[PDB]
């Protein structure tokens, strides 16, 4: 027991504070202290990042953690442990467990498991309907107490758009975000929410997007001011070549994993919570889009989007601090794999950027 740690050495990037350069960082009682050239103070852990990227802790606000139902395919620990690996300090799970998070019980089990694995922040999400069943309006008064930040029907999709319309109304007093699309439907769906969207004042966020005209039809809702928020999977990236556009442009607000264990395989989709870094690098490497974007789409914007005061360094922040080398290289196999799952083509490729220490409220909950 030290209250006091100190990174030194690195380059600190936070998009948030416009921070960029060769600096140290003093940790304190859980919580950022100070970032400064050149810091000596006693008794204090100091970790050497020299050579390494320091930045605040990855958010992903995409995961299907199986937790309660399908615990073989994956369960809040071995998620837990493939996020703080893959640089994650926040994951948010879907609602399509077993049974579904719908209720104040269930929120409650996962927030507990939660504190008991001790590795990263795991935020629950509620459905749209009870039972996800597509008819009536779940409790969202309740499930928002309880601690869920957004709700969606992940896996069955609001056809009915009137219950879409009446989500939206009542996410909106509540200040949380609709999150809609898994699995000319998509275009058709992402307009109707965008046009819901308008009407209510709710915020919506798109969950898949696959096409240009999708993508041109979130960024006309975006420059009307309508909330409408959308991600992309950065190990999809390998017409999915405008998804590479809509990154360029900025159309597309954050990378989250969608990570999703399966066990059987022969939409479905894949793991993706320890190599998302690796992935989104290769972007950079071909210069589609700058460092400090990259890490803003792993930080800032998916917290600005759960609202949640997470994704930067400001001093007073919760010390959620990912440190990594974007040139090391490694291999995804059974020798590295946390996931109980398997299910990525990215398996026995060679990775290029790994994470090398995960830090969650000031203490160490990875190293390499
Ligand atoms: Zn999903």
């Amino acid at each position: 027991w030290m209250l006091k740690l100190i990174v030194k050495n690195g380059y600190v990037i936070d998009p948030s504070q416009n921070l960029e350069g060769e600096f140290d960082i003093l940790v304190e009682n859980g919580k950022i202290k100070k970032i400064d050239k050149n810091i000596l103070v006693p008794e204090a852990e100091i970790i050497d990042a020299k050579g390494l990227i320091v930045c605040p802790g990855f958010i992903d606000i995409h995961v299907h953690l199986r937790d309660p139902g399908q615990t073989y395919k994956e369960d809040i620990e071995s998620g837990s442990r493939c996020a703080v690996a893959g640089g994650f300090t926040t994951i948010v799970c879907m609602p399509n467990t077993n049974p579904p998070i719908d209720n104040t019980t269930v929120v409650n089990y996962i927030l507990q498991k939660s504190k008991s694995v001790g590795l990263c922040r795991v935020l629950p999400t509620g459905t749209i309907t009870k039972g996800r069943k597509g008819k009536e309006i779940a409790d969202f008064y309740s499930l928002k107490e309880a601690g869920c930040v957004a709700f969606t029907d992940d896996g069955s999709p609001v056809m009915d758009s009137s219950v879409m319309r009446k989500a939206l109304e009542l996410a909106s007093q509540l200040g949380v975000p609709i999150m809609d699309h898994c699995e000319e439907a998509e275009e058709i769906q992402i307009a109707r929410d965008g046009i819901l969207a308008q009407r209510t004042g709710g915020h919506v966020h798109i969950q898949h997007v696959s096409t240009k005209l999708s993508l041109e039809i979130i960024e006309f809702f975006k420059e009307k001011g309508v909330k409408i928020t959308c991600e992309v999977n950065p190990n999809h990236l390998l017409d999915r070549l405008a998804l590479i556009e809509g990154v360029k442009r900025g159309i597309i607000d954050c990378f989250a994993t969608d990570h999703a264990p399966h066990q059987t395989f022969e939409m479905p989709g894949i793991i993706g919570l320890q190599t998302a870094l690796p992935s989104a690098l290769e972007l950079y490497r071909k210069g589609i889009i700058s460092l400090k974007k990259l890490i803003e789409m792993f930080t800032i914007n998916p917290a600005r989007i759960i609202g949640v005061d997470l994704g930067t360094l400001k001093l007073g922040s919760p010390a959620d601090i990912t440190i990594f080398d974007p040139n090391k290289e490694w291999i995804l196999n059974e020798e590295t794999n946390l996931s109980k799952s398997r299910n990525t083509p990215l398996w026995g490729k060679v990775l290029k950027g790994k994470v090398i220490y995960t830090i969650k409220d000031g203490k160490m909950v990875y190293k390499d």
